């Protein structure tokens, strides 16, 4: 068969991408977004309906234009997600607006508001997983948001310190990138170069399952962000990956069974103590890597907020 | 019998024109064009329908010059293939654009315009061999395309270092030219005479025969470009060979029967580790005839579709 079909056996399947057509194309368990590809699904011709859609119910929530703004915006974003769940038996991941980051009482008032207005849809929680920043302010967001039945999607981890707060937290999953811990590595250091085996990104998420697993933790663990099909390949037997449409088309294409190479079979080992927020913030700050790229992605994905707010703006 | 009765018994016969009456004659099994080659089956009267059918239904695609140059040029090197197909019961090889040689991305999306010009007319992809020039880009071109259904043929095959990457990619056959390497020996060198085993292009196919056979790979190979039957003999037993009208009038005229010169007996092989862009092109340029030869016929090539493009223009 195929490398995507033979990683089906090993690997929950998901689309990185808020256009519907890589849903009916790969037939994924789940299906992720994020600011970036919902600004990016918006300038999709067929998806103007949806816009539309946003824009007048928002005017029929209130008279106010800057509650208009966020009430649209999120609404294109919860329609998008609403296209979606229509074609993938899974679940769908939307994100918080990134602004709010590092505020904690922001970060949970914003994902009820995504899970009123999927809610509003018919849509119940267990289709959804409400994505937010792995910084200490989102983590504890997740940890308080997972007791009132909202699952989350704790992205942009990086490091090692991340990932141990989440677990501790009981979160639904985790989003480890590889892909940006591979283009700091090409960027700030000699080797240029790297086998799918010595990959940081993938060497990183090896590590962060191996933990996860061996202390029992129920958090999946859902590799994002990839370059080449090495790094998927080298993850399978990850709990699931989030795959952009240009390599899922890539794996598909692609004959050749594969072996699974991400497996933990020992016992479960007993957890220590639960991490401090200081000694979270020196592990995570310990990391070059991870110091640079939780800010840079935050920033990025915060840009391309207002960004999709000044489209929305100019058709009120 | 004669030698080209004789010569089918141990290689296909191939008919290296775009010339109709050539298929009616020698019954080839394929046939294969090339810039130069439609360019010369354009100056035939008889093929003035085709030209006109070419320029009519690029004017019916749209009202733009300069996509009616073009639309038409594809069509007409379409069309002269239809009048083949009806001729020949195998495949058919169209050469895409010389000028997007090393260009990976452009020359994938002109191999799909050719198929689909193709399917147009009804024909399948199994009728059809895109011709590609055996650069590094055109290879990496090819290995994609294979995996989406279309077929392959490398042409302007001059060194070890492409026959390598080729079979490599798992492209369905490769033309190494034979006459063009005789002469480059005949103008760069002191000897002018070769005797047909010394023939530095037979020399050539043989050692990538052997090769191919030896670790197994499924690709093709085909010698092209010859300018005697004396290395046509000398490579009875290759898997195909496109011959021209002329030479393959000398080999039905000449009388006796030909012993197979190309054969491999023993066992396969294992296949070492895949060869990567720096080393094919160290290999490739250390080859002096190979470095002049590739980048020569790429140049011919383009100054032909030009030439073509040319005498289409004036008929818009």
């Amino acid at each position: 068969t195929d490398k995507l079909t033979s990683l089906r056996q090993y690997t929950t399947v998901v689309a990185d991408t808020g256009d519907i057509a890589a849903m009916k194309l790969y037939q994924p368990q789940d299906a992720t977004t994020n600011p970036s590809l919902i600004l990016n699904a918006a300038q999709i011709p067929e998806y103007r309906k949806l816009i539309d859609d946003a824009v007048a119910w928002a005017k029929q929530q209130s008279n106010d234009r800057a509650q208009q703004i966020v009430d649209a915006t999120d609404k294109l974003a919860v329609n998008i997600g609403l296209e979606i769940l229509k074609l993938v038996p899974g679940r769908i991941s939307t994100e918080v607006d990134a602004r709010l980051s590092y505020d904690t009482e922001a970060s949970i008032a914003k994902a009820k508001r995504l899970i009123k207005l999927y809610n509003d849809a018919g849509i119940s929680n267990d289709r959804i997983l409400i994505k937010l920043a792995s910084t200490w302010q989102g983590i504890r967001a997740a940890e308080q948001l997972e007791k009132e039945g909202i699952n989350c999607n704790l992205t942009l981890l990086f490091s090692f310190a991340q990932a141990r707060a989440c677990a501790e937290a009981g979160v639904f999953l985790i989003s480890p990138f590889v892909g940006r811990i591979l283009d700091w590595y090409k960027a700030n250091t000699d080797k240029k170069e790297y086998a799918p085996a010595e990959d940081p990104g993938v060497v990183s998420v090896s590590e962060i399952y191996q933990y996860y697993k061996e202390h029992g933790y129920e958090t999946v663990v859902m590799g994002a962000s990839f370059r080449n099909i090495g790094e998927i390949l080298e993850l399978a037997g990850c709990d699931r990956l989030t795959i952009a449409p240009a390599l899922l088309k890539e794996l598909a294409e692609s004959e050749g069974a594969i072996e699974r190479k991400l497996s933990y079979t020992g016992e479960v080992k007993a957890r220590p103590a639960r991490i401090t927020e200081s000694e979270f913030l020196w592990q995570h700050n310990q990391d070059p890597m991870a110091v640079d790229k939780l800010a840079e992605g935050i920033r990025k994905f915060a840009i391309d907020q207002e960004k999709l707010e000044k489209m929305i703006g100019d058709l009120l």
